């Protein structure tokens, strides 16, 4: 369970359940690293996704407002990211799951610099594949306030709930759960059950990393110490 400073992230974390979306791109489409290329001690590394040479942890950076920085955005988004997108462990293909049974994402993270978006940097998501929209988008502000925006059904705006406060530079553990049709997030074991409004049990998938919401060019920086996905149906 010791991370290896000499390995790429694929040697220190199970990246067989992830692909990586980057803030660079070509043809207005962002570069994506397939799971097969992330995996292993000799897997992908780049300028925004690399191993901390002091301790083996994962460092993810992302640039601010693309209108200023020129960074690449996914379709439908106006913000740049270095962010992991869940895939099927067997095939490497994009996946999603029903919120029946148990679906959790547990991450130990610290934020070194957050962006100046309304709520700060997005550090985890439950994405509703069924509506091509986020169900829950968790944010970390420059004051260390952790919040979540939950769309009021697929056509509604995000309702914001405060989840906790953690000072910048301090490690914390989050758990995002959408299980037995109940959405909840815990921060250091403090659990908040969240209203899902008019959402009709959408198929979803997890995202985790650094999705920079900045109004200005401010960079964001996230470090990850552990990341685990559980599906038990
Ligand atoms: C969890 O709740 C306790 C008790 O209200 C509080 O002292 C602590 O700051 C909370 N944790 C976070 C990360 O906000």
């Amino acid at each position: 369970e010791f991370l290896d400073p000499s390995c790429a992230p694929g040697g220190n974390f199970d990246l067989s359940v992830w692909s990586l979306q980057l803030p660079t791109g070509s043809a207005g489409k962002v570069d994506t690293i397939k799971s097969r290329d992330l995996q292993g001690c000799n897997g992908y590394t780049g300028p925004t996704f690399f191993t901390d040479k002091s301790n083996g942890e994962l460092i993810l950076t992302a640039p601010g407002n693309p209108d200023i920085t020129g960074c690449a955005t996914t379709s439908g988004s106006e913000h740049c990211r270095t962010e992991l997108r869940e895939v099927d462990s067997a095939t490497g293909q994009n996946t999603d799951w029903a919120p029946a049974g148990t679906n959790t994402l547990t991450v130990a993270m610290k934020v070194i610099q957050a962006d100046d978006g309304s709520h700060g940097t997005a550090i985890g998501q439950v994405f509703a594949a069924a509506a091509s929209k986020p169900l829950a988008e968790m944010y970390y502000s420059q004051k260390g306030d952790i919040t979540v925006g939950v769309k009021q059904g697929p056509s509604g705006n995000q309702a914001i709930t405060k989840l906790g406060t953690v000072p910048l530079g301090t490690y914390f553990t989050y758990i995002m759960s959408y299980s037995d049709d109940v959405l909840s997030i815990s921060i250091n074991g403090n659990k908040t059950t969240l209203d899902t409004f008019s959402w009709g049990t959408p198929n979803c998938y997890f995202k985790s990393g650094n999705y920079n919401q900045g109004k200005t060019a401010v960079t964001s920086e996230v470090h990850i110490q552990s990341i685990a996905v559980v599906h038990d149906q």
